[PDB]
RNA sequence: UUAG
């Protein structure tokens, strides 16, 4: 419902399954539900880890399956990189370098990036 | 150790 504000991406972005698997769904930060382990997220409500990525799961470069750490959902690293970029600690914290160019976000609401400061009314 |  309130995919439209920051503080309820933070809380619920990819926390639970997306209800259609088709292949209709573009399958990634387009659907604010998750299609697979990988794209999976525990919300930072329910689960307490840091930003930093788990190396079981995070080797160098590439995300791996997050089964195959042995700590499961209890793991104080991260498992996914959704997990990472929607971090309390690491969302909204660097500038948008798309829109910084453009003035615009394919991505749009759901940008792990900060875009320009909102005004109130 | 943010760039899907
Ligand atoms: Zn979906
Ligand atoms: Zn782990
Ligand atoms: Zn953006």
């Amino acid at each position: 419902p309130r995919w439209q504000e920051t503080a309820y991406v933070l809380g619920n972005y990819k926390t639970e399954p997306c209800k259609k698997p088709p292949r209709l769904c573009r399958q990634g930060y387009a659907c604010p539900y998750y299609h697979n382990s990988k794209d999976r997220r525990r919300s930072p409500r329910k689960h307490k880890y840091r930003s930093s990525p788990c190396p079981n799961v995070k080797h160098g470069d590439e995300w791996g399956d997050p089964g195959k750490c042995e700590n499961g959902d209890a793991c104080q690293y991260c498992h996914t990189r959704t997990e990472q970029q929607f971090h309390p600690e690491i969302y909204k914290s660097t500038k948008c370098n798309d829109m910084q160019q453009a003035g615009s976000c394919p991505r749009g609401p759901f940008c792990a990036f900060a875009h320009i400061e909102p005004p109130p009314l």
